[PDB]
DNA sequence: GGGGTGTGGTAGC
DNA sequence: ATCGCTACCACACCCC
C-alpha cells in the first residue's frame, strides 16, 4: 500500500488506474502515427471518394482478461458467465463486462455492488483482474494486422482498441456491398487469427458518424455496411439519443427535455428543428446533431480526415490524480506537487518541448459531504476551483514551473485536510528549435 | 476584428 | 478496500 504522501503513489496509482492506461495508450499511438508519417503525406484530399471502416475489439478487457485468466479461473466460461474486469469488489468500477453480464442490464462504469443486483440468484459474477501488458499487447497485434492487410490508405488510431480506417475509392473501380462484406469479413478473421481468439466488429460507410453508428449496431462480433444511400427510418429508430457521438449524459438530457423525451434517433430526426435544436445543446453541437442526422460529418470532425498530422500533435500535457488524494498539511501537498511537476516535466522533455502557461485544478470536499466519501479513497462531491498562470519565457525549469504552481495552489484557498484531487497541466507547448540564442 | 479567463462536457474500458 | 485519466472543443463573459 502506497499512500498519496508516498515518494511512490504517483507510480503505483499510474500502474493501477486503467483510466491512465487508457490515456497513455492513446498518447503513444497518436505519436506513433505522427513518427511512421512524418515523411509521407498523411491526407486525404477533396478528390477522394472514400469508405469509412470504423473497427474496435467487442468488450475489449474483458475479452482478453479471459483469454489471458490466471489458473484459479480456468473453467469460466465467456459465453455463459457473466464476466466484469474490476479491482475490487464493492464501489470498483466495472472497467469492461461480456455481452453475458448486459443481457442482465450491466454497463461499464457501473459499480461492482450495483451490478451484483441485477443477477438472479444462483448466477454468479465474475471478477477478472486487469492484464494491462496483455491488453499492450493484442492491440499491436490489432494496428499490425490493420497495416499487413495493404487495404487502407489512412489508418487512423482512436483507442488502444479502435481505428478508423480509410479506403480510397478510385473511380476506376465499381465500389459493391460484396467487396465490402468481404473485407470485413476479411480483417474480422485476421483480427480473430493474430490476437489468439480477440472478436472486433466493424461499422462500413461513407462518412465518420455513420460508421460509428454501424458500428452500434454491428456489435457483438459482427459488421454493419450502411452508406447513406441505405438510409431508412428502420436505421434510426435502432439508436438511443446517447448514441449519437458528442451526446453524453448532459446533452441527453437538455434533448430530453426541449424534444419531448425521445426514445430513439427516428423520434428525435421526426420531431426537430434547427433553431431549436441550437437553443438547447448549442450552436456547434446542435449543428453536428443536425448534420449526423443526415448521415454526414460537420466540419469539425472532417479535420482527422484532411490534416491528420494537425490534429494528432498533442498541445497540451497533464496529470489528474482524483483519488487517493489525504494531505494532513501544505508541507506534503507542496511536495506532492513536486512529484507532479517532476513527472509531467520528464513527459515534457520526452517531446523536446517547453511550455508558456500553467494550469492548476484541484477538488474540494463540499461543506456538506462526508470527510470519507462510500467510495474507499475517492474524491467523493467536491467543488471544482482552477486558475492557470501564464510563464514569461517558455521554459522546462521545474524551479519556475513547481513554483508557480505552488502559488497557483495557494491563491486557490484549499485547507490541506480538504483537498480530494489534483490536475496539473501545462496548457501551452512550445518547441525547441536547433537556434537558442535568446 | 483581436486577445484573454474559468468552467463544463465528452471519449475510450 | 481500490487505483474516479486526460485531451480537446465549446461556451460565457471579460478586455483594449
Ligand atoms: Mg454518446
Amino acid at each position: 500500500i502506497v499512500a498519496c504522501d508516498d515518494p511512490d503513489f504517483l507510480t503505483s496509482y499510474f500502474a493501477h488506474s486503467r483510466l491512465h492506461h487508457l490515456s497513455a495508450w492513446k498518447a503513444n499511438l497518436k505519436d506513433k502515427f505522427l513518427n511512421e508519417n512524418i515523411h509521407k503525406y498523411t491526407k486525404i484530399t477533396d478528390k477522394d471518394t472514400y469508405i469509412i471502416f470504423h473497427i474496435d475489439f467487442d468488450c475489449f478487457f474483458a475479452t482478453v482478461a479471459y483469454l489471458c485468466r490466471s489458473s484459479s479461473f480456468s473453467a469460466c466460461d465467456f459465453k455463459r458467465d457473466p464476466i466484469v474486469v474490476c479491482h475490487g469488489t464493492k464501489n470498483s468500477d466495472i472497467a469492461s463486462c461480456n455481452y453475458v453480464a448486459r443481457s442482465y442490464g450491466i454497463k461499464n462504469g457501473m459499480w461492482v455492488s450495483q451490478a451484483e443486483k441485477m443477477l438472479p440468484n444462483g448466477i454468479k459474477l465474475i471478477s477478472l483482474p486487469y492484464t494491462f501488458e496483455q491488453f499492450q499487447l493484442k492491440s499491436e497485434a490489432f494496428y499490425s494486422t490493420l497495416k499487413r492487410l495493404n487495404i487502407f490508405n489512412l489508418i487512423l488510431p482512436i483507442s488502444i482498441d479502435e481505428a478508423v480506417c480509410v479506403r480510397i475509392i478510385p473511380d476506376n473501380i465499381h465500389n459493391t456491398n460484396t467487396l465490402n462484406a468481404r473485407l470485413c469479413e476479411e480483417i474480422r478473421q485476421e483480427i480473430f487469427q493474430g490476437t489468439n481468439g480477440c472478436t472486433v466488429s466493424i461499422g462500413c460507410s461513407d462518412s465518420l458518424v455513420l460508421a460509428r453508428l454501424a458500428l452500434k449496431m454491428a456489435k457483438p462480433n459482427g459488421y454493419n455496411i450502411t452508406f447513406k444511400s441505405n438510409l431508412s427510418e428502420e436505421f434510426w429508430s435502432s439508436f438511443k439519443l446517447d448514441d449519437l457521438p458528442g451526446v453524453g449524459h448532459s446533452t441527453l438530457s437538455r434533448l430530453e427535455s426541449t424534444f419531448d423525451s425521445p426514445h430513439s434517433l427516428n423520434d428525435l430526426r421526426k420531431r426537430y428543428t434547427l433553431d431549436a435544436l441550437k437553443a438547447s445543446v448549442g450552436s456547434k453541437l446542435g449543428m453536428k446533431i443536425h448534420l449526423a442526422l443526415q448521415g454526414q460529418d460537420d466540419e469539425e470532425s472532417l479535420k482527422i480526415l484532411y490534416d491528420p498530422k494537425e490534429v494528432l500533435q498533442r498541445k497540451s500535457l497533464s496529470i489528474d490524480i482524483n483519488w487517493g488524494i489525504r494531505f494532513k498539511n501544505i508541507t506534503q501537498v507542496d511536495l506532492f506537487i513536486e512529484r507532479g511537476c517532476q513527472y509531467l516535466l520528464e513527459k515534457l522533455n520526452e517531446i523536446n518541448k517547453t511550455t508558456s502557461q500553467i494550469t492548476l485544478k484541484l477538488m474540494r470536499r463540499c461543506k456538506d459531504a462526508p470527510i470519507e466519501p462510500p467510495k474507499y479513497m475517492g474524491m467523493g462531491r467536491c467543488d471544482s476551483f482552477s486558475r492557470s498562470s501564464r510563464l514569461g519565457i517558455p521554459t522546462n525549469e521545474f524551479g519556475i514551473i513547481a513554483t508557480e504552481m505552488k502559488s497557483l495552489y495557494r491563491t486557490l484557498g484549499c485547507p490541506p485536510m480538504e483537498l480530494r484531487g489534483l490536475a496539473l497541466q501545462f496548457n501551452k507547448l512550445v518547441d525547441v528549435g536547433p537556434d537558442n540564442n535568446q
